[PDB]
DNA sequence: AAACGTACGCAGTTCGCG
DNA sequence: CGCGAACTGCGA
């Protein structure tokens, strides 16, 4: 089993390293014999010999071309001639780079950019993660003394704990009376013992919460601090920090760092994305949480420490139960992609299809595009193309809605109409497929590169979907449902990728025509089901539409749809497929985007309304729930208009806690790129002079107190509001978070803000 | 060195023009 | 002084 792969340079050599795990034992296998290349294209083979001779400088080492060979590729399908030119060091390839592109006979150069150790596992057709062997697996978690203003690890660390199959300890080096805590003597022998652990442990996966961030950062600089080798790779070394786009990694030689945080975030759809929010929402149980004011308060006055330290234990045993149950899934996305779990478990989207393109490209002879250049990528991004149709909805309470969905639209249009680059507007085919509206035709004498791969995907989601039916187990029913709905996004993602900037395989005519023809087919069935079987469609988004047949009762609007989708489905040709979705006893709908449904067993389903949206205060939030229940449930209108009035009094009376109107906003670059100013942005920018450091991806949590000027003006941090001497704005909450969140939806029935406010 | 798939959409906050 | 627009955050 392949776990994961780097290089190291041994006398100017780069040694290919291969960390494996076959009959349970770890090994590490070298390669010497990788050579790094990329390919040329040339205006004449006779001036090969110069560019032979084009050399470049890295540090203090000459860069020349080793090798060059005369090979037959394919580009996009059509036969092309191409020069691959081997070098010694991969660290040659950027430094040689842009003068061999420059010479005049050198129309391009491709396959320049691909990581060294990424590029051995495509071209020897190795893939990780394959085979039954165990791995074992260990999680630990950190607790640090902190304080507002100081500098990032100013403080110790103050509880190391970790978790697996034998349990959970909790090391620290104060006294704390419980029998899973190890107390030893200074923070040094905490972390010492700690690396010990490891080293006795020796596990396969280091499993954190947000570890990239910070747990090994903050172990970092307190072990510089205190003079402490925090050897935890399995070759002696330390954890080395890289740098995705904007936050950090860190991997662990040897090992296989698995980080939660952003498997569970392309996972789980959540409005919080603590410990115990993932916790509670994979397993149903609550788990507490544990401040870092408590947890500094308690260790500095040394009162209620054992509740920090249960704190402690839990989080590594949670991260553990949660590492297990998620792995398998990530291994599985590991093998599917063909890269390490490493990389895949923190990939974007895009990079998950490029690099698998780019294992088939290799397979198939294609020669692979090259990343945009500055020029080409400005230009790509401001043009743009049509998306998917939503329909103006027809507001009010219907009855009896069925929603039908199309399985795999987008997928299912690249699929059934060959779209791809390599069949855009191809020559000398016997049969195209035009696309309406945008007009593109594709060839269909041949399966398309990236159609040619969808099929399979799509067959793994019908697999999940399979088991996700025969299983009882709720348990194993949520990770298999999550598991599909991966598979789901990650297949839409190649469309996406066909309008991604960056795609190496970009094809703007591809994405519109899978648009195109996604209008055209839920235009016509919506056309269809209203001519021919006398519906009334409600609403529709992109792949699906709700719709009824007024004055019928359940069971006519439910035969009548199904007749329907016998109708519809023979019609539609290739993988394009109506299914029904569900049945909805009632349903609103507020505006595009905005609706909300309730099933035969009383729940709730709601899309795009304040209910699901962060940036919105708990009494709007609890306020349009309970209106909704009383209006899709009960269908009592007058209750719901009563619901609004007795919050708008306790609001008004100061009789609300004012925990519920906190409102959460995230600051989404750097305060000073801010063009225009909000409560959020104010308040943050009165976080920074208070010693609390602001940065993209900080949630600012501020509440509205009654006084004078702007909202910002107005707007303080939770953290810094004493209900002894604020009184918060009762008339905000009203008239622009209560009102509004409810008079959309009541305006249906002639009500106004008016008849809705207290007076 | 590596770099957030995509379009469509609502709505609060602020503030100057007419 | 109410409207519109720029800005902003988050929502298949
Ligand atoms: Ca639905
Ligand atoms: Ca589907
Ligand atoms: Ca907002
Ligand atoms: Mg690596
Ligand atoms: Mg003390
Ligand atoms: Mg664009």
């Amino acid at each position: 089993m392949i776990l994961d792969t780097d290089y190291i340079t041994e006398d100017g050599k780069p040694v290919i390293r291969i960390f494996k795990k076959e009959n349970g034992e770890f090994k590490i296998e070298y390669d010497r014999t990788f050579e790094p290349y990329f390919y040329a294209l040339l205006k004449d083979d006779s001036a090969i010999e110069e560019v032979k001779k084009i050399t470049a400088e890295r540090h203090g080492t000459v860069v020349t071309v080793k090798r060059v060979e005369k090979v037959q590729k394919k580009f996009l399908g059509r036969p092309v001639e191409v020069w691959k030119l081997y070098f010694t060091h991969p660290q040659d390839v950027p430094a040689i780079r842009d003068r061999i592109r420059a010479h005049p006979a050198v129309v391009d150069i491709y396959e320049y950019d691909i990581p060294f150790a990424k590029r051995y596992l495509i071209d020897k057709g190795l893939i990780p993660m394959e085979g039954d062997e165990e791995l074992t697996m260990l999680a630990f978690a950190i607790a640090t003394l902190y304080h507002e203003g100081e500098e990032f690890a100013e403080g110790p660390i103050l509880m190391i704990s970790y978790a697996d199959e034998e349990g959970a300890r909790v090391i620290t080096w104060k006294n704390v009376d419980l029998p899973y805590v190890d107390v030893v003597s200074t923070e040094r022998e905490m972390i010492k013992r700690f690396l010990r652990v490891v080293k006795e442990k020796d596990p396969d996966v280091l499993i954190t919460y947000n570890g990239d961030n910070f747990d090994f950062a903050y172990l970092k600089k307190r072990c510089e601090k205190l003079g402490i080798n925090f050897a935890l790779g399995r070759d002696g070394s330390e954890p080395k920090i890289q740098r995705m786009g904007d936050r950090f990694a860190v991997e662990v030689k040897g090992r296989i760092h698995f980080d939660l945080y952003p498997v569970i975030r392309r996972t789980i759809n959540l409005p919080t994305y603590t410990l115990e929010a993932v916790y509670e929402a994979v397993f149903g149980k609550p788990k507490e949480k544990v401040y870092a004011e408590e947890i500094a308060q308690a260790w500095e006055t040394g009162e209620g420490l054992e509740r920090v330290a249960r704190y402690s234990m839990e989080d590594a045993k949670v991260t553990y139960e949660l590492g297990k149950e998620f792995l398998p899934m990530e291994a599985q996305l590991s093998r599917l992609v063909g890269q390490p779990l490493w990389d895949v478990s923190r990939s974007s989207t895009g990079n998950l299809v490029e690099w698998y393109l780019l294992r088939k490209a290799y397979e198939r002879n294609e020669l692979a595009p090259n990343k945009p250049d500055e020029r080409e990528y400005e230009r790509r991004l401001r043009e743009s193309y049509a998306g998917g149709y939503v329909k103006e909805p027809e507001k009010g309470l219907w009855e009896n809605i069925v929603y039908l969905d199309f399985r795999s639209l987008y997928p299912s249009i690249i699929i059934t109409h060959n779209v791809s680059p390599d069949t855009l507007n191809r020559e000398g085919c016997k049969e195209y497929d035009v696309a309406p509206q945008v007009g593109h035709r594709f060839c269909k004498d041949f399966p398309g590169f990236i159609p040619s791969l969808l099929g399979d995907l799509l067959e793994e989601r019908q697999k999940i979907k399979r088991k996700m039916k025969a299983t009882v187990d709720p348990l194993e029913k949520k990770l298999l449902d999550y598991r599909q709905r991966r598979i789901k996004i990650l297949a839409s993602s190649y469309y996406g990728y066909y309008g991604y900037a960056r795609a190496r395989w970009y094809c703007k005519e591809c994405a519109e025509s899978v648009t195109a023809w996604g209008r055209q087919y839920i235009e016509t069935t919506i056309r269809e089901i209203e001519e021919k079987f006398g519906f009334k469609v409600l609403y529709a988004d992109t792949d699906g539409f709700f719709a009824t047949i007024p004055g019928a009762d359940a069971e006519t609007v439910k035969k009548k749809a199904k007749e329907f989708l016998d109708y519809i489905n023979a019609k539609l040709p290739g993988l394009l497929e109506l299914e029904y979705e569900g049945f909805y006893k009632r349903g609103f709908f507020v505006t595009k985007k905005k609706y909300a449904v309730i099933d035969e067993e009383d729940k709730i389903t709601t899309g795009g309304l304040e209910i699901v949206r962060r940036d919105w205060s708990e009494i709007a939030k609890e306020t349009q729930a309970r209106v909704l229940e009383a209006l899709l449930k009960d269908g009592d209108v007058e209750k719901a208009v009563r619901i609004v009035k007795e919050v708008t009094e306790k609001l008004s009376k100061y009789e609300v806690p004012p925990e519920k109107l906190v409102i959460h906003e995230q600051i989404t670059r750097d305060l000073r790129d801010y063009k225009a100013t909000g409560p959020h942005v104010a308040v943050a920018k009165r976080l920074a002079a208070r010693g609390v450091k602001i940065r993209p991806g900080t949630v600012i949590s501020y509440i509205v107190l009654k006084g004078s000027g702007r909202i910002g003006d107005r707007a303080i941090p939770f953290d810094e509001f004493d209900p002894a001497k604020h009184k918060y704005d009762a008339e905000y909450y009203i008239e622009n978070q209560v009102l509004p969140a409810v008079e959309r939806i009541l305006r249906a029935f002639g009500y106004r803000k008016e008849d809705l406010r207290y007076q």
